[PDB]
């Protein structure tokens, strides 16, 4: 399933797209890379736009 997350860290700003079976896996995959990249804090996501959102 096509999935995109906006990595809006405090200073680390970056947009990213990816794939995954469901949204839970995408969020996990995004969370990992986001965490791996040192990005996390706020975690928002919508099903209408089908896009993920994060911010520190």
């Amino acid at each position: 399933m096509t999935y995109k997350l906006i990595l809006n860290g405090k200073t680390l700003k970056g947009e990213t797209t990816t794939e995954a079976v469901d949204a839970a896996t995408a969020e996990k995959v995004f969370k990992q890379y986001a965490n791996d990249n040192g990005v996390d804090g706020e975690w928002t996501y919508d099903a209408a736009t089908k896009t993920f959102t994060v911010t520190e």
